[PDB]
């Protein structure tokens, strides 16, 4: 439970002793209790508080740290169906906000790419999974047309 709350830097309460995002608003993600049908519903309202997809892309970045972390832990297998859950959800929500322009209200295209041209050495990760989910899916050729002549935009 705490495991999701570092990851994604959401509690329910939440201010104490940092600045972890506070949960706002729906009087259902109000309840001091986290499991494996509650991932979605946190997603949905940190992405819809500038930057959804550094955030994601950090999200993941911490996940897959916390499976070195956890994996030397004694209960690493308790764990995995969140570990698995988390990769699967942050993954399609991360897609999800680069698979149309109108998902994210705070952060762009443009915006998105300048920092990913910027630290690139992070990102290059992530959008790999990205593409491996969009592609067998199949909805990834407006992607292809999306994606790119915001980067040429940028450079224009």
């Amino acid at each position: 439970m705490t495991a999701i709350e570092d990851i994604l830097q959401i509690t329910t309460d939440p201010s104490d002793t940092r600045g972890y995002s506070l949960l706002k608003s729906e009087e259902v993600p109000q309840g001091s209790t986290l499991g494996v049908d509650f991932i979605d519903t946190l997603l949905l309202y940190q992405l819809t508080e500038d930057k959804p997809f550094e955030y994601l892309n950090d999200c993941f970045r911490r996940n897959q740290q916390q499976k070195r972390i956890t994996k030397n832990k004694p209960n690493a297998e308790s764990l995995h169906s969140t570990f698995q859950e988390i990769d699967r959800l942050v993954i399609g929500y991360g897609v999800v906000a680069l698979q149309i322009e109108n998902f994210c209200m705070n952060g762009a295209f443009i915006n998105y790419i300048t920092g990913i041209v910027s630290n690139v050495n992070s990102y290059t990760d992530f959008l790999s999974q990205i593409i491996q989910r969009a592609i067998l899916e199949g909805t990834a050729l407006d992607l292809l047309n999306a994606v790119f002549p915001t980067l040429l935009e940028y450079c224009n």
